């Protein structure tokens, strides 16, 4: 009973997390019905179905080449398609060779060829260039070759077997691709933009709410969760890569172009990760119980404040532009003011106001100043990268 | 020609990277031959092969359930096994129901059941609890149910079809598992230990060679590559998870136990990542062209040096123990001396020797002192975690 309730509760949590995870089941269902309706009503004239396995093969390929995205269906489909053709060709030919050899060695020779081919192909699987986008093609190549070359049938029906396998595969793939590109689609590149924009906004929110915590200007658990929310940015390496890879087979679905540079998206993601690198260091200083007396804080309050405010506005403005997919240069004035703020702080440091203080408490105050200066420089670099990701791609 | 040479050159690079990537192809080959030799010589009496697809199914399942590890074959095998049984059972039964209904609705009713079942199963696929280790079971469940319930055969041969499918699957899985656990095996947990030990050693090497660079005690590209080698530690999140998941199906292969706590391995990996977090910050200070005059460096040389030396020895000693799989407490004396070093530095800071210096160059020197103190504290925490990962598991 309690286990049943826990299972049910996860249902609403997953369903309400994303409304598109409950409409994809109906799509899988409509697939497995449309394909299984063509055969029964056998249109476009009659067929052969010599081995009586057309229905099984058509149904099977529709379940394994239908994935959540629309950039993981074309790719899987194209692999399952080509591989079979090539493997079949090489197969039907091989059977001719063994016939000439005779009637006793013929089975032994066939085994040797399939052994060598399987070993060579599965060694290629370990390469770092065919593993990112071609891990399925090699697997189907081994599968199709071994099935056709060692089916156990007679030599006067191998051509029909090869034709039947190819026909079922292409029929299933065509139906699966059409559905997922007509009735309520889900694109994969469009899930890389929003992810990048959310990362920008999350960092901005933390930066815009730093002066209150650091200067003690002020429930506690709720505010802690709001502050400590940068973990996502630091824990999204394995996901920004995949979605980028999955988004190279997409067609030009409207505004997005054929050659959209997703490589720059990963580069900008790394730069945002570097900003979050130092942010985690800064946050640990605040969380720590040890503290320095608040009185000193006012002495250098003015310079530190300016940095936090201008930094946050720059990030937020960029996420706004990157989202609406329109280029802008509003962040230039904000980063310029931040550079002016650092120069003013340096001029203030000439006066040496920070003298006559305890060196032990000085170490903590000094480290904070260090982190802020890097974030001002790091933001400047990120500004250049974004100012070009919106130029190589058409952001009109 | 040039493309051919590039392809060939990658061959030696991949082959010499790991000698075990060239012996796994022969294993795949021996598999696809042994299975295909049983049928031809039909031992243990004769069989039926009513539909003439036993050879195809046996060959097919051997190519898709053979993976590089030995913790990704049992798992895949067990899934492909159970799923079919359960799905078949539910299938043969469903056919009985439709018969009672009549002879016209019978096909329409069957389609409705398979539609509902497919939609429900593929929604479960999106859960975060059945995706880490059970993403294959659901897929085979949909596959087997849809094939049996919609094969298109007569009602007097469905039982034989279900029996044939189950028999081929179990035969292929048994052969594939036996090979990969008898002739030259490759374990997956054993590839998590060495990875953790290598991470420990890499961090130690950087820490043990910090005083020379920071104090200018001293080709350049070679030394830069030796220093800047911490990227691996920071870029191994997506791999320490997988290998851990793949290593829950392993049997007690000798010293390793049935319930080895790989969760603690991931926790120690996160702690090492936190040490590498701050290490990258420290390295960027060195790389930067801007510098502070070397003269001041000697003033506080003694405290900083001690920290680097003792820190490195502690890491190295641990990797030695963790590798030979024997517990030790040699790192206790090293971290204790580091704590003594920090107290001595604090006592030196009482005297305020660092006065009468330029505040602008002071910021850089001060930040370095900050980073070192955290690494001394962070190392202490890691010592506690390691001192228990070797206790929950049997490290005798």
């Amino acid at each position: 009973m309690e286990k049943v309730r826990e299972i049910v509760r996860e249902g609403i949590r997953v369903g309400n997390e994303d409304p598109r995870r409950i409409i994809h089941a109906f799509k899988v269902g409509l697939a497995l019905v449309l394909v299984s309706s063509f055969y029964y009503y056998q249109p476009f004239g009659p067929f052969t179905d010599y081995f009586g396995i057309n229905a099984m093969w058509a149904v099977m390929t529709v379940v394994v080449v239908f994935e959540f995205s629309v950039g993981a269906t074309l790719g899987k489909g194209l692999n399952r398609g080509v591989a079979t053709l090539v493997a079949g060709g090489l197969g039907i030919g091989a059977h001719q060779l063994a016939r000439l050899s005779g009637a006793t060695v013929e089975p032994i020779l066939l085994v040797m060829l399939v052994f060598v081919q399987a070993a060579l192909s599965t060694f290629v699987r370990f390469f770092p260039w065919v593993k990112t986008k071609f891990d399925y093609g090699i697997l189907i190549f081994i599968l199709t070759f071994a099935l056709i070359s060692l089916s156990g049938f007679r030599d006067e029906e191998i051509m029909d077997l090869a034709e039947s396998r190819l026909s079922t595969v292409v029929i299933g793939g065509v139906s699966c691709i059409l559905i997922s590109i007509f009735v309520c689609p889900v694109w994969a590149g469009q899930d890389l933009h929003s992810l990048l924009a959310s990362n920008f906004d999350t960092l901005s929110h933390f930066l815009q709410d730093f002066g209150d915590e650091y200067f003690e200007a002020r429930v506690v658990e709720k505010r802690k969760k709001n502050l400590e929310r940068y973990k996502s940015v630091l824990d999204s390496k394995s996901d920004e890569e995949a979605l980028a890879n999955y988004a190279e087979w997409e067609p030009p679905h409207g505004q997005f172009r054929f050659r959209h540079p997703w490589k720059q998206y990963v580069a900008v993601g790394a730069l945002l990760r570097q900003c979050a690198y130092r942010i985690d260091a800064l946050n640990s200083y605040i969380n720590s119980d040890f503290q320095i007396p608040v009185d000193i804080k006012k002495k250098l309050e003015t310079p530190l404040r300016r940095m936090s405010s201008e930094s946050g506005n720059s990030m937020k403005e960029m996420s706004i532009s990157l989202k609406q997919m329109i280029k802008s240069s509003s962040s230039d004035i904000h980063v310029s003011n931040s550079q002016a703020a650092c120069k003013s702080l340096s001029t203030l440091l000439k006066s040496g106001i920070l003298n006559d203080v305890e060196p032990l408490q000085m170490i903590s105050l000094m480290t904070t100043v260090s982190m802020l200066i890097d974030i001002v420089n790091l933001t400047e670099k990120i500004s250049e990268s974004v100012h070009e990701l919106a130029s190589a791609a058409r952001f009109k």
